[PDB]
């Protein structure tokens, strides 16, 4: 394979990783419905289910999204024109991408299998997500979005634990970002206050919604009950902070950037690569793929 991967910074690690999915994939060609063969249920969402299947032609374990969607022809096949830019997104901060295709009345996205599933399901299990760890997992999402945001100018919009997929390997990356115009025109809340009142969508949306989940996993509950009630104290009442004393200063200020209801105000990427709390995570030493085995009883 001539990979052509040098506009990334990675580590000999990442770099490593990254061929051996590339690798993987090409044993991958046109994706097709009697192809799979279903092995058990990931987890499911508004909007679709998730399936661990096995592809019969190469072998690969994959997870399969299924979004149902039953509409005009012609604007099903923009949608899936759309989601072959998957396809060009390479990055360790990223979900591996294999194929999408639509069959019988569904959209299907094949997706690298991240055994370690969301960081909602592992929060269930955990009670609460040590700091050390979410400093790794905010270096993950700041960088996944810079990358999709300078490499593809694609925005996040749905930036949630469930949104934020982990392995046996340590690694961290986001899944489920607004790549298709299209789809999102045909398809507890983490919308930002400006998303929520009507506000044409920006990066800081996806900076507050990583605040709102980093508080989340850091606590143990979601922070912030009626629909109406939720979604007015978001754009009426200050943002959450995190308890004082049991968080370091430079985390509980982290948050707070990120939670700032002025968009214009609140930090941006490049501040949030910057910010104290960044600097001291990525110098600590973290057996990510420690914690998260023993946290869930993988292998
Ligand atoms: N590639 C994957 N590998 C492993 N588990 C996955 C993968 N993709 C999704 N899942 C799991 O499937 C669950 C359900 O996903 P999903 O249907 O996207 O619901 P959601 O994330 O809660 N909502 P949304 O992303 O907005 O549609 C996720 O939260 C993950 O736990
Ligand atoms: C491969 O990496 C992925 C990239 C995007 C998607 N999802 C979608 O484009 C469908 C939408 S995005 C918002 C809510 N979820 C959806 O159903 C899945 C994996
Ligand atoms: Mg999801």
């Amino acid at each position: 394979l001539y990979f052509q991967l040098e506009e990334l910074e990675l580590d000999e690690q990442q770099r490593k990783r990254l061929e051996a999915f590339l690798t993987q994939k090409q044993k991958v060609g046109e994706l097709k419905d009697d192809d799979f063969e279903k092995i058990s249920e990931l987890g499911a969402g508004n909007g679709g289910v998730v399936f661990k299947v096995s592809h019969k032609p190469s072998g690969l374990v994959m997870a399969r999204k299924l979004i149902h969607l039953e509409i005009k022809p012609a604007i099903r096949n923009q949608i899936i024109r759309e989601l072959q830019v998957l396809h060009e997104c390479n990055s360790p901060y990223i979900v591996g991408f294999y194929g999408a295709f639509y069959s019988d009345g569904e959209i299907s996205i094949c997706m690298e299998h991240m055994d370690g599933g969301s960081l909602d399901q592992v929060l269930k299990k955990a009670g609460r997500i040590p700091e050390q760890i979410l400093g790794k997992v905010s270096i993950a999402v700041i960088k996944g979005l810079t990358y999709l945001r300078e490499k593809h100018k694609i925005m996040h919009r749905d930036v949630k634990p469930s949104n934020i997929l982990v392995n046996s390997r340590g690694e961290i990356k986001l899944c489920d970002f607004g790549v298709s115009g299209q789809l999102i025109d045909s398809m507890r809340s983490y919308m930002s206050p400006e998303r929520l009142q009507g506000t044409h969508y920006s990066v800081q949306s996806d900076i507050w919604s990583m605040g709102l989940s980093l508080v989340e996993m850091a606590v143990g509950r979601y922070p912030i009950m009626a629909i109406f009630e939720l979604l007015d104290y978001i754009v009426n009442e200050p943002p959450p902070k995190l308890p004082s004393g049991v968080f370091s200063l430079e985390f509980q200020d982290f948050v707070n950037k990120c939670l700032i209801k002025n968009p214009a105000e609140r930090a941006d990427l490049k501040q949030l690569m910057v910010h104290a709390f960044i600097k001291r995570s990525d110098a600590e030493e973290v057996d990510f793929a420690g914690w998260l085995c023993s946290t869930i009883g993988l292998n």
